[PDB]
């Protein structure tokens, strides 16, 4: 009476591992969908099913995920005859038929990809752009087009330099709308790779997984100054600002945090959680740092409230949240921060990754879309960000289509939306104060 | 038969501006994107850049999209013509324009179109469009290419000392596509952590392409590389080795320099008899079963040579930049034996598919290629299984520009089911499976 057919297949994300791709058939035709991955397994995470296969591309296979969509979740589905608009329900009996908390039996790469199809399929039942299709789920009349925070200096686990932290981002807040946000991200990443094909060598031009830059950067205040620089030589000073993700997880030794944790180990060097956010305070004078993710470590939640309480800018959980409702009440409830990541993989449905979006919501916080590290083809999350008006996304640097492919599908919908399309602008912690 | 044309400008994979293009039939939307081209090459079709240094540093491609939406958009819409009709829209283009290299519209606005009326007219014929370029194209079969991964980098575009510009795997012996796809993948994954050893973390960053361009001076060390990682992953029998040298780069004085990137001394510069003597070294001493161009874009009487001196298969780039006056000089002059087929550098959907007839009439290979700025669209794939060449490189299968067109590739193959045929060991011939 809905669905006509699902079928899963194993693709190749980003990275060139496997991953979960699903088909769903509607007598309105094919919804396809894909699911993203992160690079290592997170405690909290819902469970990413992998085959273990060491033979078979190092045991990255997603078979048994395949398998089950092909085997158990489609022929569920069909015959429950609910429709495909019924998000809810549909993702509620994938949830009860996998039967654990984390998605453990199925995986939530399984169930994600089902769930996304739906939302394609729901969507054109609805006959809606996706986008607006999501706003309904989540209880949204306004959308905003988010400001783009683009990936352009690497550090931490992500590069070979001394570099601790880990992403340094570029924010367009002051672009006249999305389309003219893209130009002046792709113009200010192209001069950096100019600045630093000068400085540190063509070598140093290569791109990591998401697109950015990782020259041999000693220090943390050298990248933010190289970040400056090459904003100002492209002519955006005022209208450029620059985020993080620091990712302290990683360098989190014994209470304290190792700056050079790449260098040989020496606990003498180590920082307090208070001299840490004591260095945050002094890049937020000396640069134009209007967020930074994930600044202690996942479990310290005691530096988190203090830093929280004591400083105006965002303070954005990663690790701290891992898009987890329960972590996320725990983190209201110490005023731990104040915005969400969304990484809808890490919580495995479109139904329970809008709830948690409208926990933080309505709780004050900003929430920023994200991407993961290995992304396909798939542009779900820029239908997402649109339909959650939450004004920020995180989706790569300017390069590699995987990153593009989403940057390019919010042009699309900026055009789609023409004169009510409203760009959320210096305002992407809190967009809601813009649309009239 | 279209009920509109729009294009509008997007992002391709290195950052730069190219053209996309939506086309709306009865039957629903229609979308395809323009990779990027050239807008100076002399025999090339040229793209048009807008060269605005107030958008995106000069590379906008606002003028090719007016092109489209204020004049290609309504003389096509008003010729009554089916979308089926690909030859006869695609010559209404090329009227319009009325100059060879495609430089009054843009290289880049004619092709958008043409690729997005080709995708309408598979869909007026209840045609996925691998059949429907099949039908164009006077093919009756569909074959499954073999991937050529770009897994190390150097050249003009690595910042490393050695000379020649990409070496690629090919798994001819995997038993179909999806396992090629595994056994690619498979060795770069491992390529990536011999690097790391040897060269550092910092080494595994990647290029326009996907592959790698560690710290490495002799061209030997390259291709040593590669084969200890076929080796470690343990495939020495099921994958060889591509090049391209692109030797255009490094031709100084009628002579060839190894080291350009160095700096500079005629006196270590070598003939072209050196080179094609250090190729053959070269195929001697590794599995190395394709070259790329080998020697300059204008050094004919090398290329000639050499191709009557080897087995292997020599490919065209610069040297023929899908260009059909002057692929017909190189069959005349026996100049190599395999067409690298850039879709854009020719323009439209039906000269592509006539250059790749005309090379395939001379008992040529045919290479489908991608640009070092490619998209999320992936019409190559559907265009190599329905040419039938055998062969497609576009890319390590790393970034998803590059990936797209290999997962398109994997479903075109789960959906010919019981017919679906790996070119395997006939990359270069896929006809004599037919
Ligand atoms: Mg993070
Ligand atoms: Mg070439």
């Amino acid at each position: 009476m809905s669905i006509e057919k699902i079928w899963a297949r194993e693709i190749l994300d980003s990275r060139g591992n496997p991953t979960v791709e699903v088909d769903l058939y509607t007598a309105k035709g094919l919804f396809r969908a894909a699911v993203p991955s992160g690079a290592s397994t997170g405690i909290y995470e819902a469970l990413e099913l992998r085959d273990g296969d060491k033979q078979r591309y190092l045991g990255k296979g997603v078979l048994k995920a395949v398998d089950h969509i092909n085997s158990t979740i489609a022929p569920a589905l069909i015959s429950s005859g609910l429709s495909v608009v019924e998000q809810e329900k549909l993702d509620n009996l994938m949830l009860e038929l996998d039967g654990t908390e984390n998605k453990s039996k199925f995986g939530a790469n399984a169930i994600l990809g089902v769930s996304l199809a739906v939302c394609k399929a729901g969507a054109a039942e609805r006959e809606l752009p996706l986008y607006r299709h999501i706003a309904q789920l989540a209880g949204n009349s306004d959308l905003i087009l988010p400001v783009p925070a683009f990936n352009v200096i690497n550090g931490g686990s992500h590069a070979g330099n001394k570099l601790a932290m880990q992403e340094f981002m570029i924010l367009p807040v002051g672009a006249e709308s999305f389309r003219d946000a893209m130009r002046l991200g792709a113009e200010v990443y192209h001069t950096l790779k100019g600045v630093i094909k000068d400085k540190y060598g063509k070598d140093a031009t290569n791109v990591g997984d998401e697109g950015g830059f990782a020259p041999n950067i000693l220090e943390n205040s050298e990248a933010l100054e190289l970040v400056k620089e090459a904003i100002d030589k492209a002519g955006y000073t005022e209208k450029i600002v620059i985020g993080m993700d620091v990712a302290a997880s990683e360098f989190y030794r014994d209470g304290k945090y190792d700056l050079d944790f790449k260098s040989p180990t020496d606990p003498s060097r180590y920082i307090t959680g208070d001299q840490l956010g004591a260095l945050y305070q002094d890049f937020v004078r000396d640069y134009p740092v209007v967020s930074i993710e994930d600044p202690f470590d996942q479990d310290d939640w005691a530096a988190w409230s203090k830093f929280t309480a004591n400083v105006g800018i965002q303070i954005v959980g990663d690790d701290l949240t891992v898009t987890n409702p329960k972590r996320i009440e725990r983190a209201v409830e110490e005023k731990a921060c104040n915005c969400l990541l969304l990484k809808v993989n890490q919580i495995g449905s479109v139904t329970e990754a809008i709830q948690a979006c409208k926990l933080a919501q309505e709780n004050g916080w900003g929430v920023m879309v994200s991407h993961r590290s290995g992304e396909t083809e798939d542009t779900f999350i820029a239908d997402l960000v649109v339909g959650l008006c939450t004004g920020q996304i995180k989706t790569g640097a300017p390069c590699r289509s995987e990153r593009l492919a989403k940057y390019n599908q919010l042009m699309r919908i900026e055009e789609e939306l023409g004169d009510e399309a409203r760009f959320a602008g210096h305002n992407f912690r809190n967009p809601s104060v813009l649309h009239h």
